[PDB]
């Protein structure tokens, strides 16, 4: 009862928070000795391990002062900084305690540099209040927030009068976005004529070494986190000298601390090479061949959305969603529930098959629910709501797009987030 | 020429970053092997001193997994809470990664909880756009922010309508400002019914295990942040439920990173004996007593305002305050010029001997400006808004602050 916050983590049956005492690669010990294969791994923030050896060791070193000072400048500084500039582009970079912090600096730089006030938004940018929701929706919200829930139909409308717009911001989720819809958001940017920032946070760094959307958007201003410092507290925004300007203003005291330089050091190095999101993609597909298997051999209508970088499970109902994560919890898979699962690159061999005999046991106790009637629309966008915050793209008429936030926005009102 | 930020360090004659590959205790290398005693020690969140073993080892072990996992909860997270809970008081404690995005959330919180529009602050609360200055003074800026720069006359003013006000938020300087300007702010305080938010960012857990302002003001929210983990990435929020309800929106990724917490929680151990505090205060004192007296017998014109907890020079122009810093930085002292000197509690004997043996080499560099013009008020005025970002404690009547502003802005 002391915390003031209420932190996303795994939590059990109570909605008590699970107490983890130890951790290292894939695997978790709760306080009760249970060991779990880790699948949350911080949000999709560990891609290398828990306790990946080489940045711990980086950490260790730097915790005694041998690679500088956190009273200022290190050429560690430099190192994170031309690593960023590498991989993502544009002309700067600034670094960030958060996510939240650094899409709230990106954004109102932004506004600050074109000078004007409305910024278009899909996505979940962090906890800052400047994003809670508006009153009615397609209205701006107190901080001149307008959420288009990823519908470029809503997008085109916003944009007929574009004078206003200061920039488009959008959080990439390839589970549930093609690429043409990408394609399509750059073309309507460019034809109206306003800034686009990829909020990359969760993404970024974790498809590939740069940004997901490099192509697909070129946006003006990017901003990365999850995928910089193997969990280490950092983020990162890039883009023109001129649209960030208004970041010259941003200095933090803790801007030089060495243990977080250094982690950023070791795992953009890492990074940078392709190899752990090769790694990572690649697990999580053997993974999915055997869990999609084991589903369709068992009767049970659960589809799984994206890709061994990111996966969801979608089950066709949310008493059988419950008892999937129930039955999880049973044979020590950690899931990150109702969201994206993320494998880090210490998903071997060995824990790829102890995974997937845990898996084929969650299926076995599924039993009751086999031969269920299959995934409908309606639950795969409340499922994709509750990753991406907006509608997954599928064809839809505008009437249809008016009554599905009308319902997924009501039926979330009255239930925490999982953020 | 990557960096789109302009972060506050330790800088050059032209004004590039200096360059640090190595630190221990009160000692720093710089890329050209010069070794600096640092007073600065990231702008006083290092008290204990760099590369202290004990953190050092705690967080080593905690990289390692051995303590948890940035997946979820850990009992260092209790133990962290548990801490600052009984140093500081009140009811709830939230953790942030920043002074700036703590003191944020806490006042945003408040103006939520109170429903009322305007927040009324004096100090400097942080990076983020909601405090930049208002078009006009006295005035709100565009996010409801009024700034009377420590002014209890103007602060009067602001209070007579009090029904908007939200908060007044402080940032405390026991330099500047005497134990009676406390009491006095806490008397309007209560006076108007207004809620007192103690941005102790800087001064929490420093003076004293526990609050700065503790008793002077009993502030219904606090904030602390350099003071808990030796200069780790982590701040944080306390007191009332009521009025920090709405940090139950609050949620960031990297919340339950082992490191951080395994810092803060032996710092706070260690801040939690009172033992630092006193042998920074200790140190700090001993080092004034001699650098005042080396600048009398140099007939300098060069006072000291504070302690040696907080310590800054006041020198009588600016001229001579930069030839103070140069002198300094000539000499391997690393004063984080023109603001508040932090010693940590890795200032043992050798150390102040060193230093003092030093800076009376610079007070020697600086007989040039031996029997000059002493420090007046506009000096006293301009090296402490330097500081404080606001204006010194001295009596004055309503058309003098009003032109110190102007003149300060
Ligand atoms: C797309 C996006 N943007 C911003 C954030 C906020 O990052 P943090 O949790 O580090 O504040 C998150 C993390 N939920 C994210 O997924
Ligand atoms: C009183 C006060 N409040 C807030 C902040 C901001 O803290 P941070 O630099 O950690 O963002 C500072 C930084 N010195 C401060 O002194």
């Amino acid at each position: 009862s002391l915390l003031a916050e209420f932190p996303t983590c795994p939590r059990d049956e109570k909605d008590r928070p699970r107490v983890f005492t130890a951790a290292s690669g894939a695997w978790l010990t709760d306080e009760s000795g249970f060991r779990w294969i880790d699948f949350d791994n911080a949000r999709g923030s560990i891609l290398l391990g828990h306790g990946d050896p080489v940045v711990a060791e980086a950490v260790a070193r730097a915790a005694t002062g041998a690679d500088g000072t956190a009273t200022g400048w290190s050429r560690r500084v430099d190192a994170v900084l031309e690593r960023l500039h590498a991989l993502c582009g544009g002309e700067v970079v600034g670094l960030f305690r958060s996510g939240t912090a650094a899409v709230r600096a990106a954004v109102l730089a932004v506004r600050e540099a074109t000078g004007r006030p409305l910024l278009l938004s899909a996505g979940y940018h962090g906890y800052d209040p400047m994003w809670y929701p508006s009153e009615a929706p397609l209205e701006p919200n107190a901080d001149g927030v307008v959420d288009f829930f990823f519908d470029l139909g809503l997008l085109r409308e916003l944009l007929r009068a574009p004078e206003r717009v200061a920039a488009v911001v959008v959080s990439p989720d390839h589970m549930h976005l093609s690429p043409g819809w990408y394609r399509e958001l750059r073309r309507l940017c460019s034809a109206a004529g306003v800034v686009l920032v990829a909020d990359e946070v969760k993404v970024g760094l974790r498809y590939a070494p740069g940004l997901s959307t490099a192509e697909l958007l070129a946006p003006d201003v990017w901003v990365v986190a999850k995928g910089m410092a193997n969990g280490h507290a950092v983020s990162a925004v890039g883009g023109s000298r001129r649209l960030l300007k208004p970041l010259k203003e941003v200095s933090f005291t803790s801007f030089f601390e060495p243990t977080i330089l250094a982690a950023a050091d070791a795992a953009l190095a890492r990074v940078a090479t392709g190899e752990p999101q090769r790694a990572v993609r690649e697990a999580g597909d053997r993974f999915l061949r055997h869990a999609r298997k084991a589903l369709d051999d068992a009767s049970l209508p659960v589809e799984i959305a994206g890709d061994g970088t990111f996966f969801q499970f979608v089950p066709a109902t949310e008493e059988l969603e419950e008892a999937l994560y129930g039955a999880a919890n049973a044979e020590g898979l950690l899931f990150y529930a109702g969201d994206n699962q993320g494998v880090s690159a210490a998903f071997d061999e060995a824990v790829l098959g102890e995974a997937e005999r845990r898996f084929a046991r969650v299926c076995e106790r599924l039993a009751p629910y086999a031969g269920g009637e299959p995934v409908g629309d309606a639950a795969r966008y409340r499922v994709a709501w509750n990753v991406m915050d907006g509608l997954r793209q599928a064809p839809r008429d505008r009437e249809e797009t008016t009554g599905l936030l009308a319902r997924l926005l009501d039926d979330l009102e009255h239930h925490h987030h999982h953020h």
